[PDB]
């Protein structure tokens, strides 16, 4: 068992501490925030999305209780006073977005821990992993990312497209679920004008690195991707929607074939495939980080082609979290 | 003065009226549809998404008064019957959705209209006219169609980009707002299974013609653009996503100097040109039926792009069947 | 295992159907609506509100297999020709809105069926039953009418405030879920011109005779009652408001107890009682038909206070349906 | 002319700006927030729920040009140093929600200003003000509060009432549109557990002092009067529903000529009164701060009653604003 710390009780953080309850090899064992121990169990227990907490929560002289397994509760703002060694954390899922790089995620370790995961892209070199597409070059490093949840949508469906077909460019759009970041009236975001005027009126057009990102992970298509976004009033669940170009002819019913044999085959679990009349929130609670939606997508022409693949952007992100904990650990 | 029959008082019907307040050339005389007056009364008035209406309405011997002009008010549910001569009206705006033929719309002209302009795409060979792509082609035609809400986005603008750098082949996508033809929550829609699907909690995959569609009021790009949409749960305001492969190399300055060149010359208040950070409300109210959304777009490289246009798909249409009203009148 | 029929697959039908699955009394052996047996899989596999269905679907020869049982498929719109008997229905759940009188109700029987549950408040003297208000009173009839969602959660908690204080006088306000009867977007709705309005971007009052009903299922309260709703944009979950005076003096923390020992007594599993910080999407999936949320609730005085209950209007309702089927069958 | 200077460029900043371009008493000379004043602009310029703003804006140096109006922007934290004397402003509408005590806000005086109108309810006695309610009863007091938009929607209703009936007791309900102090999703509010979870989609309960501050506005209904809320998803609009019971017995048609009266008399431009089939966006705009909804209230009997208003929580408060800044000055 692989005994597991948390850094940050956000969306992330808090379904990664969910889909951990349903896996034997990883264990939550301390969440760090700045929360009371009674209001993390109380995000806990409740949740908009995904429903009510599937287990028993109890707080009890500062801690946290789950499913009868006590798990250490601590408010510090110095991943270096984290002191993991003393619950014997292994891996850090460092979930706060604020240690990206390879400088303040080594608190982590200089705490205790033996490795760190990062929910979220590096801003240094810190090498990122999209299962399907890159955990095999994981080379023993103790400090990983596991991208972003639109790079892990588009990089195991441009896998496949480029593995059978070549993909000579494409351009992305993801329509994407509103995000903690954004505000519900129009308020600051100084950073990001657009993405500060109210999420539940609007489609909000915002820049994105996920497409490019594929490269990092698939080298071969390096140069090769960009794309965009729009975000919109969902609450969850997200939409890849890929324009490529393919090298070799291949009719949308080869495309089909391709992606449901990667889907049921070497991608299984990662990339899935679907025929039937979905929406959005179908995928409320999907583990798989890309699902192929083939009555969604149309051709121009034997080499133009747009294809559609669904993603729950807090669910499929946040198990690929705990797959990439497993993986480095092996 | 072009007298105006309504025939349907849905969301067209309704915008149109409001437009026509604010055009000196065209003067709506008579509305038909299967409404009391002081319903229909009630539904000018109050508008969710566009306000209160900017004057006075009254019920007076089952017809309306509005701005203090006499609207003939008829419930005929055989157009032929509707005696648009006794009112003086030149041109119908067909807006039931349900008279998109030669032979159903012509009967308004048997009823007294010398000329009908359909607020829907033709469903036979009736020609579509569309600003700033092909009024220029308009040649005497009594019935005519003004396209639709999407195909008004895409053409003006691919026809600047055809007209300065060529496109070879492009598939755009319309993330569009909710509409009508939409379920409040899951319920019947026989023959679209996505589309019956809660319109507030869903991304919803639809199918649409509007991009093969540019092919007809743009025949030089015809079988070099196709498409889809995505509803979303908005209630007004639409974008075009148009990812396009170009014959001649154009960086991303010139294409946009190309389009403001469009949009403050020749295309002047059909298609508008933005280097602001908006977002969907900000079109709402918006005339032009394409507004170029310079910041929005990203090239992958000079000959491969994506470019973005909002719409408003009730306003800007509307008022574009109102300019083809006046352009057939001329 | 009583065998139940289900004429009307709307938004009650297909959660009745759902929560049947769970029940060992109770077996769906028929359903009955104007759709395809394909498309009814579809809306069954499928629900933005309550996620995927919990089993296997599959269609053979113009039926539906549910988890390995066959499911007799009809589209019959006369009742009479339902032929209940040829598969053994024991009650039908008549859930299609269209035949809450006795004379149009009883044409089950004539096609076979033993006994009727109208899945809306009838509209001639059919009785009504609500569990935790008057189950006990039900006297052999044959056809009998659930009464409706809101009067579900008001008739329980008015009961146990009435039985313990004494209830002078009260007005309900219910907050309640958007439901398939209103528009997407301002559209017609001639016999109710609120109703119409677009239901995403408005707060809509409604007249409702839900509180003025509880006087049919506790003959006490009968003239003691009445309200309104307000239509808000939600998909699912609604909240009664019961703002009441007292003939018997009782501090708040004296009602939360009644209602307490009521919900974890006799009326458990009907009335449900929490002093969390509970929002409408904690309920979705809520079986109690009627959830007392402590906090919520104000006291002016000891003989004046407003009283806040959760429903989830599509669950809890349901699987009161199962239970007065159940009840009547005994 | 008043010279008012605005601090916090929030929505009620933001709107009350709005407002005073279409007031000739009042001019807006200076802004203090920490935006840059190209930021400050944009969000002038655009907005979600209210459009485009009605003018020109420019950015020169540093500063705001508004309709050829020069306006000095600082970013100052702390209100002693920001020179109000420099820019001659009279008033302060101090609208950051920071400083609502005498001892904060007094530092607008201390810098020069002459007064102080609070944008929201005081935390200590500073006096409160309510148009139509008490503004008779200001003092001269160098710095006041407008209460809050609640309050100024009970408040005027609250005393036509009494004044006609006599109140006995009273309990509010606001059905209150989404606002700046919630989330988009589930996210962290640790003074307020159900205000962080996600506001589009739930109905969230929140406690409110308003109903009980009518008693500070209106002395002679200090205890009468209490109640509580519910945020919905709605972006803006809200509601008041008010159960009282009544001293002197009332007719629901004696009720409404009440209102209707003093709507049309002593409380003008205050209290407003329809008869029409309102919903909450048909109030998008509204400068009235209590606007009686004669057909949704309904009566149980001639002595309790339940009484429905609308209010712009944005637009009527800011009006409001600007109208107490004017009466101050008189
Ligand atoms: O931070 C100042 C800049 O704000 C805007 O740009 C930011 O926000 C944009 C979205 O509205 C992003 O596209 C961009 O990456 C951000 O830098 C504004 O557009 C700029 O003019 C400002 O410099
Ligand atoms: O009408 C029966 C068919 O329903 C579906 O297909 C319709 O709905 C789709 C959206 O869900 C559209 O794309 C399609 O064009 C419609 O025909 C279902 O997908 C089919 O299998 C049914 O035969
Ligand atoms: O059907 C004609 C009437 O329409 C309205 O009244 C209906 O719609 C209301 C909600 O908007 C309901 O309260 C009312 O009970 C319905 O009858 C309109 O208010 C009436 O004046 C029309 O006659
Ligand atoms: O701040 C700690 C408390 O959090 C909750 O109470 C706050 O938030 C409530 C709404 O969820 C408000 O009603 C209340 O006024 C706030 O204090 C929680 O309910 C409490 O148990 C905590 O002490
Ligand atoms: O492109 P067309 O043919 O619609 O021409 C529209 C221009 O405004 C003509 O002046
Ligand atoms: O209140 P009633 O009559 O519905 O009784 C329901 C109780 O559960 C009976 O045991
Ligand atoms: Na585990
Ligand atoms: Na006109
Ligand atoms: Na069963
Ligand atoms: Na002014």
């Amino acid at each position: 068992t692989i005994k597991v710390g948390i850094n940050g009780f956000g969306r992330i953080g808090r379904i990664v501490f969910r889909a951990a309850q349903k896996r034997s090899d990883i264990e939550i064992v301390a969440i760090n925030d700045l929360l009371d121990a009674d209001y993390m169990a109380y995000m806990l227990k409740y949740d908009s999305t995904h429903g009510r907490f599937d287990g028993t929560v109890e707080v009890k002289d500062g801690h946290l209780i789950v499913n009868g397994k006590k798990i250490r509760v601590t408010a510090e703002r110095d991943p270096a006073n984290l002191k993991w060694d003393e619950v014997g954390v292994d891996v850090v899922a460092e979930a706060t977005g604020l240690f990206l790089t390879d400088e303040t995620a080594r608190k982590h370790i200089t705490a205790g821990a033996k490795k760190v995961v990062m929910t979220g892209p590096s801003k240094d070199n810190t090498p990122m992993f999209v299962k399907g597409a890159n955990f095999d070059k994981y080379a023993g490093q103790d400090i990983v990312s596991n991208a972003s949840c639109t790079t892990n949508c588009l990089a195991p469906l441009a896998k496949v497209i480029n593995d059978n077909f070549g993909i000579i460019e494409g351009l992305m759009t993801t329509v994407h679920a509103t995000t903690a970041t954004q505000k519900t009236v129009d308020g600051p975001s100084h950073k990001d004008w657009r993405g500060g005027r109210g999420a539940s009126q609007n489609i909000i057009p915002s820049s994105t690195g996920a497409a490019k990102a594929v490269g990092k992970v698939l080298p071969e298509l390096n140069g090769k991707l960009t794309g965009m976004a729009f975000r919109v009033p969902t609450p969850n669940v997200s939409v890849v929607d890929l324009t490529v170009r393919l090298e070799k002819a291949a009719t949308y019913e080869q495309i089909k074939a391709a992606v449901k044999a990667a889907a049921e085959g070497e991608m299984k679990g990662v990339l899935g495939y679907t025929e039937d009349d979905v929406v959005s929130t179908d995928f409320n609670g999907e583990v798989c980080t890309s699902v192929f939606d083939a009555k969604a997508g149309i051709a121009l022409n034997d080499n133009f082609v747009k294809l559609v693949s669904w993603y729950d952007n807090e669910t499929g992100y946040s198990n690929k979290v705990l797959d990439l904990i497993a993986h480095i650990s092996k």
